[PDB]
């Protein structure tokens, strides 16, 4: 049926990506704290609307963050019970939105506070976001950071019912972040100190 609406990137978002990706960072580990942030924020926002209305939390009436390395697909996934996004929050907040502090965060850096979501693309060549808000259906956002992304209505297969799953497809050199030592440490590490619980799940072979 083609629920995919293919869009193109902000001109400045492109710059923002070019900064991140095309600068070798010793520690690209920044990205994880960056994602767990936006997740805490999402759990925080749903926890809020959950006072004014209790029909909200009913979806998954528990607030969690899951981290799944999967060596099959070489992906690292981040999963919360948080607010989620509508097609609008997808097409509007992810791709078309310059996060708070301007790219002059980094633009003046030619001459971390925080990078946010886009920090993901230093360890991954590709990323897919599967999300469920309450007022809207489940949508799927995907980009290779090649100056266009795609948003697709996903009414089929499995639903979270609420919240968001970010799955990043790691670059061939970046697979260290599929490791349990690497990650168990990083759980307990920067942004372990936080409101919600963090489960790391790994496959025993
Ligand atoms: N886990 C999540 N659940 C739902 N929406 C999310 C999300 N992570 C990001 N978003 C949406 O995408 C937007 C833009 O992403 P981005 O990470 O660039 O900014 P941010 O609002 O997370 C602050 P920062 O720049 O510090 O991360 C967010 O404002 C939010 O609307």
């Amino acid at each position: 049926a083609s629920e995919t609406e293919t869009f193109a990137f902000q001109a400045e978002i492109n710059q923002l990506l070019s900064l991140i990706i095309n600068t070798f960072y010793s520690n690209k580990e920044i990205f994880l704290r960056e994602l767990i942030s936006n997740s805490s924020d999402a759990l925080d926002k749903i926890r809020f609307e959950s006072l004014t209305d209790k029909s909200k939390l009913d979806a998954q009436p528990e607030l969690f963050i899951h981290i799944v390395p999967d060596k099959a697909s070489n992906t690292l996934s981040i999963i919360d019970s948080g607010v989620g996004m509508t097609k609008s929050d997808l097409v509007n907040n992810l791709g078309t939105i310059a996060r708070s502090g301007t790219k002059e965060f980094m633009e003046a850096l030619a001459a971390q506070f925080g990078v946010g979501f886009y920090s993901a693309y230093l360890v991954a060549e590709r990323v897919v976001v599967t999300t469920k808000h309450n007022d809207d259906e489940q949508y799927v956002w995907e980009s290779q950071a090649g100056g266009s992304f795609t948003v697709t209505r996903d009414t089929s297969g499995e639903q979270l019912g609420r919240g968001t799953k970010i799955t990043l497809y790691l670059k061939d050199d970046q697979l260290e972040y599929l490791e349990e030592r690497r990650l168990k440490d990083l759980v307990k590490k920067h942004s372990e100190f936080i409101s919600y619980p963090i489960s790391l799940w790994t496959e025993k072979t």
